[PDB]
């Protein structure tokens, strides 16, 4: 249930997200009514879960990126660990995935030092053990693709 | 240099992408024309890169999500596999990582059965072994934190 017209949006949106209802609209063939509308439809279903700037983590200061796959250290509590880990503010990403171990969080954090503190209080607030992989370089990231 | 004005411009902007210009200024103690101006030069700095929404890849098409670790099979040649992977469109990001594989990809896909596919083609494009883990569930991605 996603027709040509709310194709157009969601790639414009994607490429360029503070793009004006007008230029949507004329880019879509609509009047700049008919995009408010489709647009607020797009995001009250869950389409455009919402809008970000893209911000440099150097450039705030965030110079060390790692992932971090967790496994529970009682497998049986019953699972928690994405809500518990929700409010350590440097956890940018939390997934759950097949495998040996249940999730992998994006984490970003100011060095090598700071680290060693988040990796504690992640084992410690989640019970659970990690294996981290630092990411040495970023070449290209949410490149969203719109088939 | 990032005065802490500049902070909170860049805790709002990350949280509310269409957060305006005026709006903005309000949260911010600041002119309508100090605010604006600021966010030019932020974006001329590298800073805010750029501004996106966020699409939810279930809805677009994209019911299966992987991490996918590569490392290049002839450590001979030239290793440029993010240069030839990236015009792979499923590709969404891609970081050189410190751990058992050289690289980690972030892919989207239709199936497991498209995965199949996009994998033999990444192998024969790059010259790379893969191996890979399959996200179940994302509880949230890019919760971007500002200091
Ligand atoms: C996030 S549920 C844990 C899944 C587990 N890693 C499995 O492969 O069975």
């Amino acid at each position: 249930a996603l027709d040509d017209i709310d194709r157009i949006l969601v790639r414009e949106l994607a490429a360029d997200g503070r793009a004006t209802l007008s230029e949507l609209a004329t880019r879509a063939g609509l009047s700049v009514s008919a995009v408010q509308s489709r647009v607020r439809r797009l995001e009250s279903r869950g389409v455009v879960q919402g809008y970000s700037a893209r911000i440099n983590p150097e450039a705030v200061g965030h110079l060390l990126s790692a992932f971090v796959a967790i496994t529970p250290l009682d497998p049986s509590q019953p699972d928690d660990a994405p809500a518990r880990l929700e409010h350590i503010e440097e956890v940018e990403s939390c997934y759950s995935v097949a495998g040996e171990e249940s999730y992998v969080l994006l984490v970003r954090v100011a060095s090598a030092r700071a680290l060693e503190d988040l990796l504690q209080r992640i084992r410690t607030t989640a019970n659970v053990r990690t294996r981290s992989t630092i990411i040495l370089n970023t070449f290209y990231s949410d490149r969203q693709h719109i088939p």
